[PDB]
């Protein structure tokens, strides 16, 4: 097995660690990145008195080239964010390919300032987080995801 | 005791045995309310085959309370089979206007699933696990104290 | 079971409890809201000295909701020690109206009387009995039946 | 004991049997008049499917504030083109009954009925609707009992 | 109010003492009439150990609404009315028990008026006003 | 029907009524008279701020009628205001051998409330609540069974 | 409680809800299902109009067999049945009452009980009391426990 | 409910249902216990054939700050040769109901009985009978129905 | 609520909880009931010193309903301390046979012992943690889904 | 059911309810009651700051009495302190517990729990389950009936 | 520590996963491996429409194999699936394949959690590939003592 | 992710496998190290047929040691049984070995749920070893900032 299978107590405890240091960043907003980001995201929403929160999905297709990737806003986030302290949200920045993109959106509507925490990161990613929990270069399996099946 | 506090073990199976009775029904798009739904909706979304998911944020403010579309759904709905995912069936408050404004979109078909309802709800859902009327704590919100006054 | 059916007796010896505990109180007038109030507030009246009784009827519509006075409260109870009395305080909601219009007479001291609340209403009664999240009928209204759809 | 107690499953049926006949009339309204005639006013706004209720109080004072019937509890918005009802628990003069016929009709009431618990022989205003006759003093299920003392 | 009003508590309080006097006759049968018969009847029935029910109905001349069957041939039965007024139904329901051949025929009632022309063996109130049970309805007077 | 039949909510209020009165005298301990009297003394016990309860137990003989203490009262009762609680003053017979009882304890000051008196019973209760010639079935007695001679 | 307590008044009151509901179905007959649903029936009768009044009981012996030991009497032909019980629990004695109403050949039927518990296999089309809980109803007698 | 309150009726209800699985006891004595058991106890007595009545009352006094039990109201003579009946209105902690059995086999009671009304799980004198049974917060119908203040 | 769902984790405490009291009655053979005990059959199979474990599974069909062997017990029971692991005993019917069964068996001396267990049950375990008349759903049971008829 | 039977989880997660809403109270000093207490005291001294942490034992052996089977170690004079247990019951532990953190001279007192059962003598300053089962806390063993 | 501890939510993923292929292969009768194999068999059973579930023991003595809780009935077309925790040598999989062979099996699929690399009998279906010892949820841990 | 989370469940069945070997000694008095340690120790405290629990709490800041939770009472004649959750350096245990022997403690037993390699004192009864930081169940988890 190597992969790393993350329980639900540990993403509770690793949400509520990241809520302690978020208090003294004291968030304006959050923008949680779809899907798993969504999990620590509306956790995050509840702890910290319930700041609104903002959904965004960035997906990725092959396009016109076969070396890369164009993104594909699915669920966009609108209204602007002027001298409002934003917080990212996400579960792993893997290699941060999301991560900018959504960094752009956050931008585009005026971010005061911006911060951005995950449950884990991995590190060749291009986008460290601000905070995060979790280190590793294996692939996670978090609690609200299901299992691949082997087949002969 | 006064409180229901549901685990994420519960809730899971909950969603899966929910995901089971929605692929007969073979969803093209999960409408999840913001924030209670949000959750569940990912995981039902990733269970039946990668499906389109939108989302939809409903806050009333207060005399009288008027309803305000924090997130508005976006896209259209048009010959596409809905199905809108929730925490729970309340009052049915929040799915009211939800089933409207899915309605505006033009669903082909819409279903509700929710993992819980309340027996005085006036929407009850096509598809839902949990009955009670108790007050209901579910894993992802916040445990209430209660502090003297 | 799914609802609480209060009997009639129940429901006389939580009045008769109330009237014990709003005597130190010494109430100058009662506004019972109907309808639920309307029995219990027509019992502590005389319980307690004939003292005046008022009534006061909210309705909430919907189409957003904004509540209606049914039946208003008129006088002013300038210095008087007004005891507002109502079945239930469920969600609050038509208590905080009373209260608002019960000030707009110039109400020196507001006190609320209960036979029963819900752990998470918004108005927590000086005075209750019964405390409960279930469906509660009281003896005045009818036994609801259920008819399959 | 001169007097005649009323149970509440004797207040109750007589509350069943009441709307069964006023089906048949169609309440578009109900005025409740105080204070007992509160308890039947009030069920009866459900049984009948939710029928508005209205309330007046009357009363008659004597001897300091006192000139003749007072209302206490006014009933506002015309009734032109409603079919009323009036419920109380008891017409024993009909003196009350009478006072509040005429504020239904200074309102504009389409039609007027009358439905009370019980009735007295001698009284001025018998009810269309009722349930018990007696001569004898009514203590009601929600009423309290007086004390006999020495003195 | 020339009627006499029946509590539920009162009805209760007679069935259990019936059923005190009942078990010293060890009925093997009740026999319920309809209709108020029956409230007494399924009371007694199970307070006198879950013992059989049968229910007759006569209406008025006479026609039996409701038959009972078998034979309570060595059985000592029981008959079980709400008020034995006149005596016409008793009568008549004492006859198909006795064509039934039964060991025994007892009645219990909960009233009885003073002209009845069959005295229960077994009753609790005597009055001669009409009986309003906690289970009837209540007419309306209208104009 | 030559019998009163006091339903519960009847003795309740009647309870009720009786406390009220004997609030002004605030006693200090209840004489409870066995049997049926048990019932109004434990009520107006609790009503009356939990003040202690005594019992007694009066049973006549045919006097060659004698009376005779199957139950005496504990201690004694110096300084203290009492009440002695007993369902109805009759021929006023067992009251009377109670006040005498009560008495020889040193009882302060002494009161008597009753549910009921009948006309002419040489005891009258300071308190009572029903007037009758006819005999009372109290709704904690059983009914006796009219069988054939 | 480990058990529920129903009062007279509670019944009774269900009985008049039921009864109001039922108006609108406007009932030819009405089926009492021994012991239990007599009580009830006998108000009902009463209430919609003094109508017609069958009686049926249905013994359980010990597998397991039904032994119906008071069968409905005439036929029900054309006619709209009601049938009244105090609770659906399992629903194995309403379904073999079903069945013997249909032999009879009824027009329309429905079921009317005052409790109805979750898991039964016979919702019925009316009724007042939902629990899962052990229903003491006023005319059975109360259990006491004993060591 | 935070509470169960019981009805006269639902309480006189249970007492038949017990007193009639008392008769095969056949109880020589009938002893009360104050203040809850005090109205089952009375009509016990009757309906099991007027046999006499006797009360205990037991009560706890706090110790200048523990909890020791005192007999308020005793019972006089013996109970020799008497097949007893101990009644209580609920088995809650069953505290109370220690004591008056040791009382009660202090004047040598030729046989002992419990019956109670209602009855808790974590009682520890289970009733020899009993109807109710809860953990909830039992309010008997003499007694006050309680009030909730601020 | 409507329905109790026993996690994995409270049923793995209730058979710890069991296993060490059977400790003392020192079983030698575990007789799984199918398919709800099983599991917890297991588990107690291996705590209680790896004692050998066999199955038995009874099912009921109607036409009139009785019962058919799907699983008979394989051997004999002669002089040996058998225990009966099942997860409720609701109605009892299914132990009752299971009983017969392994009495036909020649058991020396016969144990029942389940997670949960109904008041009405008209076999008692000797051994039982879990009480209660709601509808148990367990771990490896599916969380039933409510869907509109 | 009968009894509750609170998860790991669900007591962690109270416990870091609770630790929120103490941290606007500033403990100087964290009292746990034995054995109940001592698990949720842990994990909140060290949630709120790792602040000191005291133990307290009492046990209740004509009569009933209360006997300290461990003492309070040090002096609490002028400290803001918190007395945490899993459940206010009856309240008498509690009484004493405050009783004997006066003797210490302590200035401010305030009572966690996890639970506490309505008719409690000492309603707690903040508790997050509110019941009157039995409960059965992840620490305890779960209670096996037997005949 | 060189062992893997499986988690029951772990366990219930891989086996909502499994049914969510054994699905398209839609078995008529399960069949248990004793003893580990009964918990996923059982769950499967429910999961798949409650298909009837057979259990199977097999141990070994010197080897020679010995059924110890054996199968009775006729696979004769039926689609059976074996179900078990972990094919570690694959040594009792082969005998039950056999026994399942033996009486008539139309078609025979194995699902378990988890497989060893060297295992003689490859799942159709499995969830977990590791070499190291598997203590599963329901499973009690040794004591090392002195 | 080179630190070891424990998981409730892995707790409690190590709880569970230890308890059944402590019955063989029969503890009189359980001597539960605070911190972590006392998880363990209450566990057992009740398992073991609710036995006497008492408290210690070591702390170091050379390196000193400051016993903030001092423990009295004679264990003469009683045999004692010290509960950890971790015996890493063996540091702490030693330091509480030394206050249970100024008691007079008959016997002596140590039961930890883990120990490592290095470890200067090792537990007559464990379960887990390693080399790597447990993070427990009961413990929370810092967070990596820039």
């Amino acid at each position: 097995m190597d992969k790393v299978y993350l329980t639900w107590w540990q993403v509770d405890r690793a949400i509520f660690a990241l809520a302690e240091k978020l208090r003294e960043y004291k968030p304006d907003v959050i923008i949680g990145v779809a899907r798993g980001g969504l999990i620590p995201a509306v956790r995050l929403s509840h702890i910290l008195g319930d700041i609104p929160l903002k959904v965004i999905d960035v997906k990725f297709y092959k396009g016109i080239d076969e070396r890369g990737e164009k993104p594909v806003i699915t669920i966009p986030i609108h209204g602007d964010l002027k001298d409002k302290r934003v917080v990212i949200v996400d579960d792993v920045s893997d290699t941060g390919k999301t991560l900018e993109v959504v960094i752009e959106e956050v931008k585009k509507l005026g971010a005061k300032e911006i911060k951005i925490a995950c449950l884990a990161m991995k590190p060749w990613t291009s986008v460290v987080p601000d905070y995060y929990v979790f280190r590793t270069e294996k692939w996670i399996v978090f609690p609200w995801e299901e299992f691949p099946v082997i087949e002969k």
